[PDB]
């Protein structure tokens, strides 16, 4: 009786969310990148389900929840490893090969990139633009290995991949590469939570602009078998810390999450750069001797700001109420 | 495009469905409870020509019923008539609350999932002194030895919202107080037997008000099988008129439409009651005795007035739209 699925609840207002997405793009003439004027700016919080009752949290959480992904990332200690910050919930993606833009419009808008505008967006930039600093961007990293099995097409394909076109699933997957290019699309960070953190785990930040004209709070994502999701915040969670860390806990000692396709000098102030793109805080955790805490560095997450009008989880919320005093 | 027409904007059905209870005045002196201001609405359907076959083919799966629709055009039983705008019938849930979703789907295009309209029928039929209806019902009737009692206790019981199909099936009684409920009459269109060779079929009117208190355009419904589904009006341009007929055709003559539950001097001023409860006009039609043609009566039927903010059928049509523009 309640929604199958999020887009489910009100697919009327999915429909007007979406048709607003290709008008907020700002398309510059001088070879600027193209980016969103203001919607870039929107984050979703998940609503809290404890209040409701067992066989009824089940339909919910089938109904919106990646359990199988959310399971995963929580048993490898990726995923809400650290007792001081608000719990993040995986949100079901489609997995059609687009599930990159997915998971990055839903976390920012409680849609779906069904209509390919995220999508044809990342291609747009990679052909109608020249991105030479992205390419070198690209190959400074793919050089980073200790090794090379024994390029010079690689560059063309990866142009290919973020095509709409059919490969198998129904789009090509995409790789970091195309993360990086997004989130200068966006002017918003992206911070991917995966097992490896085919190496998507860590940081992307939009070093095409300067901090100044960027969006502070990151996008959480997370990554499993091919697959992403958004890591959404779970909604009046105090008084646990409102923030993601930027280490994870590794054989005994704190490692800091990869930062991608850094410059030689921008490598040299990685931290200067986290905390001029991010709102970097240092919030005490427990040591693996019960005796110690140690300070780690964490990035703030938003705040739930997206209106009703354009929200689809407060409309499902709403059905979800008035189901519970039937139930009741 | 959705399955169904509410999954469309499940959100604003439920707020459509919050809003009937409250509308409901629950009087202290004895009389019927009944609605204040939602019996007046009505929903109208949109045109599928403008798009192609493929794309019709399947708005028409989604939303109408095309058995029932079939079944009664093909006995010259609806849209028979070349002056008059097409009736469709919509998909109603099959569950035995069937006669109360297509009544709700016809005035504010959601089903009655919540049981509004249900335990509305049977508040009455439990709660208050239904003397006058019963006396109606055994007039009815009467038109093997019976037990009034045990008959009239049986069919309040099949009111409730008791599992027996998840709900007891409803016959004319129940139509009749519902329509006084709604202050508003309820026109059934149902399949039936060619004389040559059924009585749910006909005009329920709310005869325990006033006609100058009652809605006078009226609800129409389908029945076949069983089943009961809204007939709502297509919306369209000139020149046809929105009515529906209050006869049959017969072979070469015409059978009026049955008037349910009248007492013996209303039965003989039948057609001056219908005039004072719906709005009769006349209508001529293609004779098939002997005659170019001949006036049948007809009731004038409601534009659509459900507002926006309150129509699932809208926002159904502004997804079609959306997705017809993509192809
Ligand atoms: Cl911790
Ligand atoms: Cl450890
Ligand atoms: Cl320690």
């Amino acid at each position: 009786v309640l929604p199958q699925a999020l887009y489910l609840s009100n697919m009327r207002k999915a429909v007007k969310i979406r048709e607003r997405t290709p008008e907020d793009i700002f398309k510059p003439t001088n070879g600027i990148i193209h980016h969103f004027k203001t919607m870039h700016r929107y984050t979703l919080e998940m609503f809290r389900t404890c209040q409701f009752c067992p066989q009824f949290r089940e339909i919910i959480h089938k109904a919106l929840i990646d359990r199988n992904i959310q399971a995963t990332l929580e048993s490898q200690k990726k995923l809400n490893w650290c007792r001081e910050v608000r719990k993040l919930v995986a949100l079901k993606t489609n997995g059609d090969g687009n599930c990159l833009m997915h998971a990055t419009s839903q976390y920012m808008w409680s849609v779906q990139d069904t209509d390919l505008v995220l999508r044809k967006a990342l291609f747009s930039t990679l052909k109608e633009t020249d991105t030479r600093n992205f390419k070198f961007r690209w190959q400074l990293e793919s050089l980073k290995s200790q090794e090379f099995v024994e390029w010079n097409d690689e560059w063309d394909n990866l142009i290919k991949m973020a095509s709409t076109d059919t490969p198998g699933l129904q789009y090509n997957s995409l790789e970091e590469i195309h993360i990086f290019v997004l989130c200068n699309i966006l002017r918003r960070p992206i911070i991917v939570i995966s097992d490896k953190m085919l190496k998507v785990g860590g940081i992307y930040l939009p070093l095409h602009w300067p901090a100044q004209e960027c969006y502070r709070y990151p996008i959480v994502l997370g990554y499993d078998s091919h697959h992403f999701v958004p890591l959404v915040t779970l909604k009046d969670s105090g008084p646990e810390i409102r923030a993601v860390p930027l280490v994870n806990r590794d054989r005994g000692r704190f490692e800091d999450l990869k930062v991608h396709f850094l410059t030689d000098p921008e490598n040299e102030m990685k931290e200067k750069l986290l905390k001029e793109y991010l709102m970097v805080i240092e919030i005490p955790v427990q040591g693996w001797d019960h005796g110690t805490t140690h300070l780690i560095n964490a990035a703030k997450l938003d705040e739930a700001n997206l209106p009703k009008e354009i929200n689809l989880v407060d409309d499902y919320f709403e059905l979800v109420q008035h189901e519970y005093k039937k139930w009741q």
